[PDB]
This record gives C-alpha cells, sequence and structure tokens, in this order.
C-alpha cells in the first residue's frame, strides 16, 4: 500500500530530516520557566511546559526533530525550546501559549460556519505536515486547540507523530480509541496520512450530527462494530479481501449483517442546522474503510463545503 500524496517527499530529502535517531537536542536551563499553572503539561514566563515523561530515549529525539521540521506551519503549534530542570535532569518542550477553550463547551455552541472554519483550519495543518512526510496519528478534538474568539488554531502534542517512509510498516498501537480508523482496529500496519483524514473526519461526524465521539466503541473491537453498524459490514468484509487482511479470530461472532446506512440517518431537530449535503458528501468521501479511497487532506479543501470559507478569506 501507498499514499495518494507527498508519498516520496522524505527520500527526496536530506537523510537529516527525517532520521530523527540521529536528532541531537540542546537542552536549556528550565529555570527560565516557572510554574504559574497546570494543564502533565504547565503554563509559564507566555508559554506552556510540557515534561516528558517516563520515555525512550528515542520516542523524544521523533517529537522534537518533528516539530523543528514543522516550524512555520500553518495552524500547527510551535516550539519555542526544548529544555531539562537543573535538579531534575528529565526533557521538557515548550510551546507558545494558546488560551484554550476545551471543545466539549465549545462545540455546543458552533454554528455551520464556525464548523468549516474550523475544520478548514486543521485540514491547512493536516495538509502541510502531510507534505513535510510526517503523519499524525493522534487527531482528537484534545489536540486540536482553539481560541474562539481570536478564532486561532492549533494542532498539538506530535508525541506519536511518525514519518512517513512508502511500504514501511507501522505500529497499529497509535491513537485514541474513538479516532482510530479502520485500519489500525484490523492490526494493519502497511498505513499512512490517510490515518488522520479519517481522525479528521470521525470528527466532522461529531461536530455537525453532536454524537460526540460519533463513534464510541466500548472496546477495542466494539470500536470496528460500531462503524460496522454505519459503514456496513459488507464493505469491510471487501477492503479486508482487497489487503488481505487476517481478521482476528474475536471478531468472528461480533460483526455480521450490516447494512450502509444513509449518513443522513443522524439528523434530528437539535443538529438540524448544522447539517447540509455538502458536510454529508465531504463526510462519506472522508469515512472510507479502505485508506486510500479517502480523500486528501488537499482534495479536501477543495471540497465545496468549504466553498464558504475560502469566499471571506
Ligand atoms: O502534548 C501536548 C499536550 C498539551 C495539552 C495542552 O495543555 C492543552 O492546552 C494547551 C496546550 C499547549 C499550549 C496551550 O496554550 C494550551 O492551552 C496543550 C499541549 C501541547 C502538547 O504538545
Ligand atoms: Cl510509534
Amino acid at each position: 500500500s501507498r499514499a495518494r500524496v507527498y508519498a516520496e517527499v522524505n527520500s527526496l530529502r536530506s537523510r537529516e530530516y527525517w532520521d530523527y535517531e540521529a536528532h541531537v537536542p540542546s537542552w536549556g536551563n528550565q529555570d527560565d520557566y516557572q510554574l504559574v499553572r497546570k494543564l502533565e503539561v504547565f503554563e509559564a514566563i507566555r508559554v506552556v511546559v510540557k515534561i516528558l515523561k517516563p520515555v525512550k530515549k528515542k520516542k523524544i529525539k521523533r517529537e522534537v526533530k518533528i516539530l523543528e521540521n514543522l516550524r512555520g506551519g500553518t495552524n500547527i503549534i510551535k516550539l519555542i525550546d526544548t529544555v531539562k530542570d537543573p535538579v531534575s535532569k528529565t526533557p521538557a518542550l515548550v510551546f507558545e501559549y494558546i488560551n484554550n477553550t476545551d471543545f466539549k463547551q465549545l462545540y455546543q455552541i458552533l454554528t455551520d460556519f464556525d464548523i468549516r472554519f474550523y475544520m478548514y483550519e486543521l485540514l491547512k495543518a493536516l495538509d502541510y505536515c502531510h507534505s513535510k512526510g510526517i503523519m499524525h496519528r493522534d487527531v482528537k478534538p484534545h489536540n486540536v486547540m482553539i481560541d474562539h474568539q481570536q478564532k486561532k488554531l492549533r494542532l498539538i502534542d506530535w508525541g506519536l507523530a511518525e514519518f512517513y517512509h512508502p511500504a514501511q510498516e507501522y505500529n497499529v498501537r497509535v491513537a485514541s480509541r474513538y479516532f482510530k480508523g479502520p485500519e489500525l482496529l484490523v492490526d494493519y500496519q502497511m498505513y499512512d496520512y490517510s490515518l488522520d483524514m479519517w481522525s479528521l473526519g470521525c470528527m466532522l461526524a461529531s461536530m455537525i450530527f453532536r454524537r460526540e465521539p460519533f463513534f464510541h466503541g466500548q472496546d477495542n473491537y466494539d470500536q470496528l462494530v460500531r462503524i460496522a453498524k454505519v459503514l456496513g459490514t459488507e464493505e469491510l468484509y471487501g477492503y479486508l479481501k482487497k489487503y488481505h487482511i487476517d481478521l482476528d479470530p474475536h471478531f468472528n461472532d461480533i460483526l455480521g449483517q450490516h447494512s450502509r446506512k444513509r449518513w443522513e440517518n443522524f439528523i434530528h431537530s437539535e443538529n438540524r442546522h448544522l447539517v447540509s449535503p455538502e458536510a454529508l458528501d465531504l463526510l462519506d468521501k472522508l469515512l472510507r474503510y479502505d485508506h486510500q479511497q479517502r480523500l486528501t487532506a488537499k482534495e479536501a479543501m477543495e471540497h465545496p463545503y468549504f466553498y464558504p470559507v475560502v469566499k471571506e478569506q
């Protein structure tokens, strides 16, 4: 399997780009930054300070190299410095301050324009990083930072983000349960930037249908079952057949007969305004079992759904 876009990007670049094992950060004095408040992560002297956890050294390079690569990115959060504590020789990331407004409080008040705006802003981010050979693997509304007064956005926490090298197999052990795409739930390693487009999409469902999460699996197997109830099982099975995927025996007695529903099955009085058939066209093109069948980040910014947002640019 391969990416429809940006697939060579890293290959055409100096090894130094994407070989993070070879990265050597300069760690600075965290005494430049004092605890003000806690979010883990803290606010400080403004900034936000991330204390890297009991994590292997290799995992840390990957997140610094990637943040430097994406420095100067549209709607991508930015790194002011990487530091350590004098007494505590533990590594630390320090980011620009965005004045957050927790998505659970801010989603319920969104207008059918707010949604496309903030989704457009997300796609600006995802496409930019997809164009640098990096894939996020952790797009949830938690990692989507918004300032509704400022109407700014930042995609955050690149703790999990990996460089894309074609035909490379990746850990299927990433992302949050609700925003995991089918590739992760059926143990398929040869995934790419499409994953984030499932993530994003999943969030689209939530924003216009106000069912948050949209796919609320109660375990990791159920998370695929929950998806088969919308998208249908036959279309699922064909997807597995195509990529010659071994289906774990536990899925045997928990899928069965399921039908492609109508994305309109999810409209009701409370969400009526927020749905437009342009939302329901993009959305379909975004939530497809087959990672390759899915919209790219670019093709998405082109969907009609955003014609109202491009107009006021
Ligand atoms: O891994 C993380 C995790 C967070 C959690 C979180 O604290 C959310 O809230 C934030 C923020 C950063 C700046 C900011 O201004 C803000 O409000 C966050 C992060 C950045 C990261 O890289
Ligand atoms: Cl990983």
